[PDB]
């Protein structure tokens, strides 16, 4: 974001995808991450655990938690 922050939520895993050449994010399955962009895709820019920013499709990943 640009101005601060604009709702920052964060989103679960349900299947893996590693990195491929740099962008892509090491996600996995079960796992969560933190969404950082919500561009008008599927594919965002969300961080995982080891404070890394890549790339997090839609479809593949969910809500972070329910509580």
């Amino acid at each position: 974001g640009s101005m601060s922050t604009s709702e920052l939520k964060k989103v679960v895993a349900l299947y893996d995808y590693m990195p491929m050449n740099a962008n892509d994010l090491q996600l996995r399955k079960g796992d969560e991450y933190f969404i950082l962009e919500e561009s008008n895709l599927p594919w965002w820019r969300a961080r995982d655990k080891n404070g890394q920013e890549g790339y997090i499709p839609s479809n593949y990943v969910t809500e972070a938690e329910d509580s």
